[PDB]
């Protein structure tokens, strides 16, 4: 999670789509889906991401709807927008031990309890914060099963980026659990 403000640029796909939904939080724009495939995905936008402007305008004090009005009637040409990264979140990094654990209990993506003298205690992982990344793959929709099978397949170093739960519930409401299993990306970046 870098700290400083970048700008993208995007271009509507032929549909007419970027592949964004987005959220007010706290008089800002966030990020709540970027959907798979998606020129949003493409230029690397991720869940929890904060929109500063879009072509130049401050989103300061906008609605979800009007952020989204906003969006439709840009010229999908070129579209800017001023990004600020994952405000709400952070990465820990953690290595396995011998047995293949980092040092935690989840449920529904929510950290539940940490495991004494584990590497989760260690780096100070907390509880009640929802898991959003692993090794900077998104995960946020997954079922429980799919996180672990990640966390097994992933080396002896795993970081991870979390986000306090009750930020995350207030960012993912109005949104069923459907639409984050199936169209939230999951993929690795490209390059």
């Amino acid at each position: 999670i870098k700290q400083g403000i970048r700008e993208v640029i995007l271009c509507k796909d032929q549909d007419g789509k970027i592949g964004l939904r987005l959220k007010s939080i706290d008089n800002g724009i966030f990020v709540q889906l970027v959907q798979a495939n998606s020129p949003a995905s493409l230029v690397g936008l991720r869940f929890g991401d904060q929109v500063l402007q879009i072509n130049g305008e401050n989103c300061a004090g906008w609605s979800s709807d009007k952020a989204h009005k906003v969006l439709k009637q840009a010229f999908g040409e070129k579209i800017t927008m001023t990004i600020r990264d994952r405000p709400f979140e952070r990465t820990i990094t953690m290595h396995k031990d011998s047995t293949g654990h980092v040092g935690f209990i989840f449920k529904n993506g929510k950290i539940t309890s940490i495991v004494k003298d584990s590497s989760a205690a260690r780096n100070g992982l907390l509880t009640e914060h929802n898991i959003c990344e692993i090794n900077g793959q998104n995960v946020i929709g997954l079922k429980d099963s799919q996180i672990a099978d990640i966390l097994s397949t992933s080396g002896t170093v795993v970081t991870i980026t979390i986000m306090p739960a009750f930020i995350f519930e207030h960012i993912i409401k109005r949104m069923a659990p459907s639409i984050m299993k199936s169209l939230m990306d999951h993929t690795i970046p490209e390059v």
